[PDB]
């Protein structure tokens, strides 16, 4: 079996910014989710080979994970906060699409998403 290449985290011809909203997304939002007891499945791309999930990347065509988001934030990959918020939402959605209601992983994603929503509710004005 084979994993796909990970999402890109570097692209020199993509225009970039470091806005106060993006700073908040790193220092408050990512940091909060990263340290959570349920973060670990989301801290790197889904390894479909070692999890024995040969259908994962058949079903999930827009992979995203917090390891990727962390790298994107640390390397100032984004132009705006909405791009990054979309990445978090892609990560959660992927989990709900692939897995079954009530599965441990879904409970984990739901706990992280609750915190995510609480933090982005107070996203600072630009
Ligand atoms: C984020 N993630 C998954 O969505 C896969 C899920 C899983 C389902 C069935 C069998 C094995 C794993 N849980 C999971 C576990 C570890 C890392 C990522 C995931």
């Amino acid at each position: 079996s084979m994993n796909p290449p990970p999402p890109e985290t570097s692209n020199p011809n993509k225009p970039k910014r470091q806005t106060n909203q993006l700073q908040y997304l790193l220092r408050v939002v990512l940091k909060t989710l990263w340290k959570h007891q349920f973060a670990w499945p989301f801290q790197q791309p889904v390894d479909a080979v070692k999890l024995n999930l040969p259908d994962y990347y058949k079903i999930i065509k827009t992979p995203m994970d917090m390891g990727t988001i962390k790298k994107r934030l640390e390397n100032n990959y984004y132009w705006n906060a909405q791009e990054c918020i979309q990445d978090f939402n892609t990560m959660f959605t992927n989990c709900y699409i692939y897995n079954k209601p009530g599965d441990d992983i879904v409970l984990m994603a739901e706990a992280l998403e609750k915190l995510f929503l609480q933090k982005i509710n107070e996203l600072p004005t630009e």
